[PDB]
């Protein structure tokens, strides 16, 4: 079970943690991946989660794309959690570095409402280029299910907690 989280709201929790290490410890029902529409898990959270699965996530993802085509920005799919979780919910937040509409971040977080409890990163943060303070705000204002946020960077975690309205 989840430990060491700071409660932000009734249903949103946050911890300064490596989401791969959190997933290996907790073995949650759902771990969220910060996916792109192609499910190409090259870097950021996706690269790290995929490497922890010994590339099994990428092999499964390539088969999913071959069958279904790319996801939509703001969309998601449920695939195996491999050795990390029961399921991985691959969610595509807008990538500001690709000029994608930041308004799609709320649609991306709405996918979390289909799961009672999730371990997740802040969508569109990191290499996706959005402001993580804004991502946390959209998360708290959109997700109604229990979301345990893992923030890798200690300095960012401190800034997120200290600026939380």
């Amino acid at each position: 079970s989840f430990s060491g989280y700071l409660k932000l709201t009734d249903n949103v929790y946050i911890k300064n943690a490596d989401i791969v290490e959190e997933a290996k410890k907790v073995k949650p029902t759902v771990v969220v991946n910060a996916a792109n529409v192609y499910l190409k898990h090259g870097g950021g959270v996706a690269g790290a989660l995929n490497k922890a699965t010994n590339n099994a996530m990428q092999v499964e993802s390539d088969d999913y794309i071959a069958t279904n085509g790319p996801l939509k920005v703001g969309g998601s799919c449920v695939l195996s959690g491999h050795n990390l979780a029961k399921h991985c919910l691959h969610v595509v937040g807008p990538n500001v570095n690709k000029g994608e509409d930041i308004q799609l971040l709320k649609s991306a977080y709405e996918n979390f409402n289909q799961h009672e409890v999730l371990l997740a990163p802040l969508l569109s943060a990191g290499i996706f280029g959005a402001d993580p303070i804004h991502s946390l705000r959209v998360c708290v204002d959109t997700v109604r299910t229990n979301v345990y946020l893992a923030v890798f960077d200690k300095n960012l975690y401190d800034k997120l907690v200290s600026s939380f309205l």
